[PDB]
C-alpha cells in the first residue's frame, strides 16, 4: 500500500551532478555529507559550493540545493558580502536555466517575511475552500501601539490572546515573540499579530521533502485574561527536548484530533505548486473549537529533526525533479487542485 516508487527515475542519477550551498552549521545539523554519500552510491557526482568563486568553473550542475535563506536577510539589510554572494549565485543561475534550483529564490523569498507567507497561506487556503483548514487572523503592525490600536485589531479580525512575530521569519532576531491578552498587555512593533488558537500543546511539523513528507510531533504552546504579556523565545518552545511551563498543558479540552493526511496533501500540493518550494516545513495545529488545521508556521529547508527518512527522501526528489526536466513536466495556468 505504498504504491510510488522510484526504482526507476533514480536508474538516470548516474552521471548528475549536484551542488549544494549550507552553511557550515546547517551541514554539521544534516550531517550532509552522509547524504553526499548516498549520491556517490548512485554514480552521482555532489560538491560543495563557494559562491566566493567563479561558479561556471564549479559546474556544469544538474542541481543545486541550498539554503541561502540567510544570506539573502543580509543582502536585504545590504550586507555587501552577502549581496556579492546573491548577485553571483543569481547571475549563474540565469545564465544556466538547465540546472534544477532546490528551491528558486522567489520561492524562497516568499517564506521570508511572516505576513506576505501568512497572506499567501490564507489566498492558497480560499482557493481550497476545504472546511477542514482555517486561517488564523493575522495583520502586520507597524507603528508603536496607541489610541487606534484596538480598532485596527477589531476591523481585521484580531482578537485576544493574539501572539506577535517579527516580520522577518528566519534567523537572529526572528524567535522572540509575545501573547497579549487584553488591551493593557498592547506594548508588547513592528511585528506581525495572529490570533493564539488552543490546540492542546501539541505541535505537528510537518516535514515536507517534495512528494513526500513526515509529521512530528513536537511541544507546543499550551492553551489559555487579566494576565501580563508573554514574552518568550521560540527557539525554547517547540524543539523535540523543548520542557517549560509555557509548553505544559493543563488538561485537554475541546476537539483533540491528529492531522488528517488528505488535508495535509492538499496542502503539500497546493505550496509546492504555487509558491515553488519544495524542501519546507508546515507547522499545524489543531484548533481545539473546530477541529480545523492551522497553519501557523512556515520554514524553507528546516531542520528535520526527527524525520529519518530525510536523505532517502531527498534523493527520491532530486530523481524525480530530474525526471520532471526531462520529459518537460512543466506545470502550466493556475494550481490545479
Ligand atoms: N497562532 C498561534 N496559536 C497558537 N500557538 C502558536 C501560534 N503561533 C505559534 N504558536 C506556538 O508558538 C511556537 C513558535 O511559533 P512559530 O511561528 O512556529 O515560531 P518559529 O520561530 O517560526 N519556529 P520554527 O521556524 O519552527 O523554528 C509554535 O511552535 C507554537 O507552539
Ligand atoms: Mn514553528
Ligand atoms: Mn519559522
Amino acid at each position: 500500500k505504498i504504491h510510488h516508487h522510484h526504482h526507476h527515475m533514480q536508474t538516470f542519477l548516474k552521471g548528475k551532478r549536484v551542488g549544494y550551498w549550507l552553511s557550515e552549521k546547517k551541514i554539521k545539523k544534516l550531517n550532509f555529507q552522509a547524504f553526499a554519500e548516498l549520491c556517490r552510491k548512485r554514480g552521482m557526482e555532489v560538491v560543495q559550493l563557494n559562491l566566493s568563486r567563479p561558479i561556471e568553473e564549479q559546474g556544469p550542475l544538474d542541481v543545486i540545493i541550498h539554503k541561502l535563506t540567510d544570506v539573502i536577510l543580509e543582502a536585504d539589510q545590504n550586507d555587501s558580502q552577502s549581496l556579492e554572494l546573491v548577485h553571483r549565485f543569481q547571475e549563474y543561475i540565469d545564465a544556466h536555466p538547465e540546472t534544477i534550483v532546490l528551491d528558486p529564490l522567489p520561492a524562497i523569498r516568499t517564506l521570508l517575511d511572516r505576513s506576505k507567507s501568512y497572506e499567501l497561506i490564507r489566498k492558497i487556503e480560499a482557493y481550497m475552500e476545504d472546511d477542514r483548514i482555517c486561517s488564523p487572523p493575522f495583520m502586520e503592525l507597524t507603528s508603536l501601539c496607541g489610541d487606534d490600536t484596538m480598532r485596527l485589531l477589531e476591523k481585521n479580525g484580531l482578537t485576544f490572546p493574539f501572539i506577535c512575530k517579527t516580520r522577518v521569519a528566519h534567523g537572529t532576531n526572528s524567535h522572540e515573540m509575545a501573547i497579549v491578552f487584553n488591551q493593557e498587555g498592547l506594548n508588547a512593533p513592528p511585528c506581525v499579530v495572529q490570533n493564539f488558537i488552543n490546540h492542546n500543546a501539541v505541535l505537528y511539523k510537518v516535514f515536507v521533502v517534495g512528494e513526500s513528507y513526515t509529521v512530528v510531533q513536537r511541544p507546543s504552546l499550551k492553551n489559555f485574561s487579566d494576565r501580563e504579556s508573554i514574552f518568550f523565545n521560540s527557539h525554547n518552545v517547540s524543539k523535540p527536548e523543548s520542557s517549560s511551563v509555557l509548553t505544559e498543558l493543563d488538561k485537554i479540552e475541546g476537539v483533540f484530533e491528529r492531522p488528517s493526511d488528505e488535508v495535509i496533501r492538499e496542502l503539500s500540493r497546493a505550496l509546492r505548486q504555487a509558491l515553488g518550494v519544495s524542501l519546507f516545513g508546515i507547522d499545524i495545529i489543531i484548533n481545539n473549537q473546530t477541529g480545523q488545521h492551522a497553519v501557523i508556521d512556515i520554514n524553507a529547508f528546516p531542520g528535520y529533526e526527527g524525520v529519518s527518512e530525510f536523505f532517502t527522501d531527498l534523493l527520491n526528489h532530486i530523481a524525480t525533479v530530474l525526471q520532471g526536466q526531462s520529459t518537460a513536466m512543466a506545470a502550466t495556468g493556475d494550481v490545479a487542485l
